[PDB]
């Protein structure tokens, strides 16, 4: 794949790793909608709202399969470790008007 998943389900905001690149989800938006990282970086999304949110990459973007991330409740987090350069678009499954991208370079 182009990313590995440290944890298939969400974990507490306080448990975010040292060195992770954090994207907040607040005000019904990915607060960094275009994030630039390097190969081997871990990106961690943190849901700051009552409404659940995820990140969803369609098939062919992070790998053969779609990556439909788990729904994060308020103050939960979810990480992806990017292992290959590219441009990776995502949305929220529940709220597809929420769009973001990670650029790995
Ligand atoms: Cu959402």
């Amino acid at each position: 794949d182009k990313a590995t998943i440290p944890s298939e389900s969400p974990f507490a905001a306080a448990e975010v790793a040292d060195g992770a690149i954090v994207v907040d989800i607040a005000k019904m938006k990915y607060e960094t909608p275009e994030l630039h990282v390097k190969v081997g970086d871990t990106v961690t999304w943190i849901n700051r709202e009552a409404m659940p949110h995820n990140v969803h990459f369609v098939a062919g973007v992070l790998g053969e399969a779609a990556l439909k991330g788990p729904m994060m409740k308020k103050e939960q987090a979810y990480s992806l470790t990017f292992t290959e350069a590219g441009t990776y678009d995502y949305h929220c499954t529940a709220h597809p008007f929420m769009r973001g991208k990670v650029v790995v370079e």
